[PDB]
């Protein structure tokens, strides 16, 4: 029974603190309210009546998507912007971790975290959301171990980082689950060989459209010896460059959950 | 073993986010009851002969404590060799200036910079040379305060050579640094206070910077300051610039001049 108004954080109770980057359609900063936080302030400035009803609908869509595998939304701030309030991940980011601090997990634990984040996509797509935007750099680690996906939100205003493109988006509308399933395979790809996919090739435009047309594809080789047979066989089919080839969530998480028994 | 009360034991610290390279190892946060700073030194299979040395330098830290640097709090060797002090929420000045390009107020930036040098004073008091201070390492604590660090392991002493006296840079394989060094690289930091950037950002070669700023001919582009930075702080900044190393004014001289024309605000 609560509404719109209501999920406004009174302006002074949240203070404002380190800059972390950029996500999605803003600039993510680290924050207080009753505990940590993160803030994502949104680039707009003067909103019309119907871009701030648009803010409602997806604020709308925010308060009622919620799993323990994506960032809880916990509420909003309007002064002196509009702004995304979230849980804070203590433990940063999936990309931080493998690509940044070249931390090094042990393959129950790569396991784990691709379970939890089949999981995250496996809600979101129940729920009939595509999240066009799925890499490491949006996978957040809390404290208490858990996956948070984030930057699933907006996903309608969306509708109006090529590492993780599937070859029909990267060469073109042409975003889908199936899409997002192929992003989840370079994420398999990054936890798997510890490694950014193309780490060989200088050039963004050589990568674009060889993997656009389809003769540029990430070296399998690159995968850890102690990887899964299983494990390496999914990556491959949600890497399909025949998008209708790819497998669903649903089976996705089936194959990851019972791949985790064996162990 | 043989008890070290100032030892923290194998089991005691959580490490966490990593967070980068400092001046002989790679800095952490991490929890000892409560939040702090870890680093783990770049010391493999340690000898016991290099732990004396070590714990000879743990004897030094203890002792240097000033409300502008950081505070020393303990040290482990297992299972690595690391220095604890406190964590800065507030991250170093170089993070905010050059990567968050964080907007500071002119009254802020010279309370950095008053806060800084007062820093830098008592460790010139205590006859310490920092020998790498930089935005890098200069830490803005949750409350506000100051603190400095990478001033430890001082007998045990790359994109530092921006801070680098031009009698530094050239000499650099020489054990060049001086008290006067020291007050080089804080006109250096006094530069990116007042700028907001790193010097010679225009350059595309290091080893062109070297080269020139080791002949003197080339130096800080001081109208590159921003409108409203004071005429006395613009001059302090060129004194501590200053080619012949004697010239540059010693820190209870800058620390008193930063006071006074703070006070004119
Ligand atoms: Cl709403
Ligand atoms: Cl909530």
């Amino acid at each position: 029974g609560s509404e719109f108004d209501d999920w406004e954080i009174p302006d002074g109770q949240i203070t404002v603190g380190q800059r972390i980057g950029s996500g999605s359609f803003g600039t993510v900063y680290k924050g207080k309210w009753h505990g940590d936080v993160a803030v994502k302030m949104l680039n707009v400035t003067a909103p019309t009546p119907q871009q701030l009803q648009a803010f409602k609908n997806e604020v709308g869509v925010l308060r009622k998507t919620r799993h323990v595998n994506i960032l809880l939304f916990m509420g909003y701030s309007t002064k002196p912007q509009l702004a995304i309030v979230t849980q804070w991940c203590e433990g940063s980011s999936l990309y931080h971790h493998l690509h940044a601090s070249e931390t090094k997990f042990e393959m129950k634990k790569l396991i784990d975290i691709a379970r939890q984040t089949a999981r995250g996509m496996d809600y979101l797509h129940a729920k009939s959301i595509i999240h066009r935007d799925l890499k490491s750099n949006n996978i957040f680690l809390h404290e208490d171990n858990t996956v948070k996906i984030g930057d699933f939100g907006l996903a309608t205003e969306k509708s109006r980082s090529i590492l993780w493109m599937a070859p029909e988006v990267i060469r073109m509308n042409p975003y889908s689950f199936q899409s997002d399933v192929y992003a989840f395979g370079i994420v398999l790809y990054e936890l798997m060989t510890g490694q950014l996919p193309y780490s060989n090739i200088n050039n963004r435009d050589q990568i674009i459209e060889m993997v656009g047309r389809g003769s540029l594809s990430p070296d399998l080789s690159k995968v850890r010896s102690n990887c899964p047979k299983r494990m390496k066989r999914l990556m491959a089919e949600c890497l399909k460059k025949k998008r209708d080839e790819r497998p669903s969530f649903p089976r996705i998480l089936a194959e990851i959950e019972e791949l985790a028994r064996e162990l």
